[PDB]
């Protein structure tokens, strides 16, 4: 598909057996979802963007499925008020920007 | 151009005659460069992020040119992490996402 940027390109995703609405975004390295609570082993991390730092869970090898394509990688967990797909995840997906 | 995510999506602006590199970010509304002196009048804004919320100077209809694409629209300087392109002028230049 193409997505135009008119409004946020939110999009459905599946995650640990949810659904949820994500930001595809080109400017997060990292995919950063709300707090919820994912079974498995997770590792401390702080990341860094618009009014400084949080603290996120990071867990590993986590199938996470963005509209219809699967993808598999690093989900950091925290309290975001957005859930933000990163580029770790758009590339498996196939997503480019393009103009 | 086509862009792949394996890298960050880092192009060239000129904005006042100056050469900076710049994020093009799908999730940031509005572009946001870090400080800069830019012409004319600005009008006090607050921007929120993952980090929370920063204090930033909005300037409105500036030009700038995107990796050789012309846009004309709302920058904003302040502490940005990094110097950020926003849907607000991706949708000028014609920047699509796609897979
Ligand atoms: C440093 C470059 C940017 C700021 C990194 N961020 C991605 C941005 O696309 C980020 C995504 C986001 C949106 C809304 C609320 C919270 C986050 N955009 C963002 O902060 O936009 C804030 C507002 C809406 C704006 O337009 O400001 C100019 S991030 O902070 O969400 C982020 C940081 C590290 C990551 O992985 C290491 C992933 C995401």
């Amino acid at each position: 598909p193409q997505i135009t940027l008119w409004k946020r390109p939110l999009v459905t995703i599946r995650i640990g057996g949810q659904l949820k609405e994500a930001l595809l975004d080109t400017g997060a390295d990292d995919t950063v979802l709300e707090e919820m609570n994912l079974p498995g082993k997770w590792k401390p991390k702080m990341i860094g963007g618009i009014g400084g730092f949080i603290k996120v869970r990071q867990y590993d090898q986590i199938p996470i499925e963005i509209c219809g394509h699967k993808a598999i990688g690093t989900v950091l967990v925290g309290p975001t008020p957005v859930n933000i797909i990163g580029r770790n995840l758009l590339t498996q997906i196939g997503c480019t920007l393009n103009f």
